[PDB]
């Protein structure tokens, strides 16, 4: 018995519009841009509410109905051939950390560039330029996936504080 902490609440929320996705052949597959927000709708959502000493303690939705509906955006997927993107196979993480303060688009003008300050040149050996025009014109990913080429290839000469820092081989 006594007062019920739980009471019902319903509050007007937007409701996000939902992304209709179009391709773009010439933008990387790892990339994805909103071309045109929609709109947001409206609804009423009714939420399970508890509370002592009048402070919220947990909430649940239990019911929701649209109001306005929401306009669709549109979403430019990229799907540009050849720019698939390996999986991430976290030492790079480190790395960057050290190297860049984990700023994967830094371009301090210092003649390196993105997360683990690759140098122009071995950003091209290493087929950089599948991604993009310099590493910090490339996501995250992309970096690690041409990091993980140069290691391969050349060894952590790339990185000679950072890679030692961050317990490299």
């Amino acid at each position: 018995m006594g007062r019920n902490r739980i009471k019902k609440v319903t509050e007007r929320l937007p409701l996000p519009p939902n992304a209709r996705r179009v391709e773009d052949p010439e933008m990387n597959m790892s990339r994805e841009v909103v071309e045109d927000p929609g709109v947001p709708g409206t609804q009423d959502v009714t939420f399970a509410v508890a509370e002592v000493n009048g402070v919220e303690t947990g909430r649940l939705p239990v019911a929701n109905v649209v109001v306005t509906p929401a306009h669709e955006a549109v979403v430019r997927v990229g799907t540009k051939p050849g720019t698939e993107v390996p999986p991430v196979i976290s030492i790079w993480d480190a790395i960057a950390g050290c190297e860049a303060g984990g700023n994967w688009a830094i371009n301090t003008g210092n003649g390196y560039y993105g997360g683990v300050q690759f140098d122009q040149g071995t950003w091209e050996a290493n087929g950089g330029l599948r991604y993009a025009p310099r590493a910090d014109l490339a996501t995250r990913e992309e970096q690690i996936a041409v990091a993980e080429v140069t290691r391969l290839r050349q060894g952590w000469g790339a990185w000679p504080v950072c890679a030692a820092r961050a317990g490299a081989r």
